[PDB]
């Protein structure tokens, strides 16, 4: 009896008695994650010969006894899959199997070379990802082009019904901050339409009446949602960041074309040296052969997917590549919580102690010119929705990294921190510091240690390269942004100290 195992199987895993694990609860409020949920993914997986994929086991939207529902029914008796895709238990995924053939029904494609041309005026955009850290700054800058103009912006997130995503989107502009609040729900009053749903699923997840309204009402398509998670594998990742992918496209392909921004990542350069990277070259044409980093490979093959729908039917698509993107400037308590960097600022105010350098030094133990590749998402946001817009025709792909050689990383956080007043005491040697680092760490309450850099310390052990600049190339995207001339810079910005100022009162601010 499904439900039962269900139960047993998480009491074990989490810690408690099969009496606190009711049917009703999510996985999460029982200290469920990422984490912990593969350790479930595979146990069920071999005790009922299905998959459950980690999506299921997360989602919002699902408590056990839709898990069990899910187990159910594939145990009985549809949509694409790893194996239908890739073919099953295999090694290695290639580009000629990313096919829409595979992913859409044939009557969708042989009508979509034919389709109405794209709305010469946007005035409703549909946006996934929006409770998602870039993806809220998305929402609300469409919001403050589009109100003003009388036009509206619907949004897919994941809960049990329209009130309940509705909840999970206005609490995470609930940061500490009246300002951003009282900004978001007038925005969100006047513009705002949000919908329960799920992309990895038919229809997006949505009632039937709403997927043939939005393929009618929408001219815009924003893409920022997906698993991002660093070490899940590929076929965890297929069903949110693939399928999903192609999903989206499918509401593109219908009804009219639909340009669409997809979000993505420079994980994708998967065995390809920087230098040898095109940021606007044909996607398919790196590394077409790959073994199974997943997030990359999955984020790769939404790329692919959207590539081939660009050749079958011409839908015009965005690419932004995009990877640290840091703390809004402006709004307090907005900051990706789990990220690196935060973490990492984190950990140096809890523990006081830092190194000399975070870099390589050089021939004589001194410090040397280096550079961190982030940029706010304030601009970030402003950015890919001003080139977004724009991008009504063709296909291009821009990677957001942030590329100026302008030596600052690390260490100059550190000095600024400093300089600020936090107690922060520097160790000259980096070995040393490593380890007082750690013992530090582990001396943290539980609370703490668990946001703090302490699980991936892995990328602590050596000092990092001392690299000003980027590596990859940048200039579609900062010439695009140039001549566009967004923001008060006209130009990526750089990090500047009242930014890292600022991680540290949203750090207290948010009781961490």
């Amino acid at each position: 009896p499904v439900i039962e195992t269900v139960q047993r199987a998480a009491a074990a895993l989490l810690g408690a008695s099969a009496a606190e694990v009711d049917p009703e609860a999510h996985f999460s409020d029982l200290g469920g994650d990422s984490l912990s949920a593969l350790t479930y993914s595979n146990f069920l997986h071999e005790i009922f010969q299905v998959e459950v994929p980690v999506s299921v086991i997360v989602s919002a939207a699902n408590n056990l006894r839709s898990v069990a529902a899910h187990i159910e029914k594939e145990r009985s008796s549809d949509r694409p899959t790893f194996a239908s895709v890739h073919g099953a238990g295999a090694t290695t995924i290639r580009a000629s199997d990313l096919k829409l053939e595979k992913f859409l029904d044939a009557q969708t494609l042989a009508a979509a070379p034919s389709l109405p041309r794209p709305a010469s005026e946007v005035r409703t955009v549909l946006l996934t990802g929006s409770n998602g850290w870039l993806g809220r700054f998305l929402a609300l800058a469409w919001l403050e082009r589009l109100v003003p103009q009388g036009g509206k912006v619907v949004v897919i997130v994941r809960g049990k019904d329209d009130k309940a995503a509705k909840a999970r989107l206005d609490s995470v502009f609930e940061s500490g901050d009246p300002a951003l609040l009282a900004h978001y729900e007038d925005l969100a009053d006047k513009g705002l339409e949000v919908l329960a749903g799920d992309f990895s699923d038919a229809d997006l997840g949505l009632r039937k009446a709403d997927w043939d309204r939005l393929a009618d009402e929408v001219d815009l398509i924003v893409h920022s949602g997906a698993l991002v998670n660093h070490v899940l594998p590929y076929s965890q990742l297929f069903g949110p960041n693939v399928v999903g992918t192609a999903e989206v496209a499918k509401l593109a392909l219908t009804k009219r074309l639909k340009p669409v921004t997809y979000l993505s990542t420079v994980a994708v350069a998967v065995g390809v040296e920087p230098s040898a990277f095109e940021e606007d070259g044909d996607i398919r044409d790196v590394s077409a052969v790959r073994s199974i980093n997943g997030y990359g490979n999955s984020k790769w093959a939404g790329e692919v997917l959207l590539r081939e729908a660009y050749e079958h039917a011409g839908l015009p698509v965005r690419v932004f590549r995009s990877d640290m993107i840091l703390a809004h400037r402006k709004y307090t308590g907005q900051l990706n919580v789990p990220d690196q960097f935060t973490r990492l600022i984190l950990s140096l105010l809890a523990t006081g102690i830092a190194p000399k350098s975070f870099y390589q030094l050089d021939a004589t133990g001194g410090r040397q010119r280096a550079h961190y590749d982030g940029i706010p998402v304030d601009f970030t946001a402003e950015a890919i929705t001003t080139l977004g817009l724009a991008g009504s025709d063709g296909y291009h792909s821009f990677d957001v990294f942030n590329p100026h050689h302008d030596g600052v990383g690390l260490d100059e956080f550190v000095d600024w921190l400093v300089e600020a007043g936090h107690p922060i005491s520097r160790v000259d040697d980096y070995a040393e510091w490593l380890s007082r680092f750690e013992t530090s760490l582990r001396g943290l309450p539980e609370a703490q240690r668990q946001h703090s850099v302490l699980p991936l310390l892995h990328a602590f052990a050596q000092p990092a390269p001392a690299i000003d600049g980027s590596p990859f190339q940048t200039k579609n995207f900062q010439s695009s942004v140039q001549e566009a001339k967004v923001g008060a810079e006209h130009d990526i910005p750089h990090l500047d100290k009242a930014l890292i100022v600022k991680y540290a009162e949203d750090i207290k601010q948010l009781g961490l």
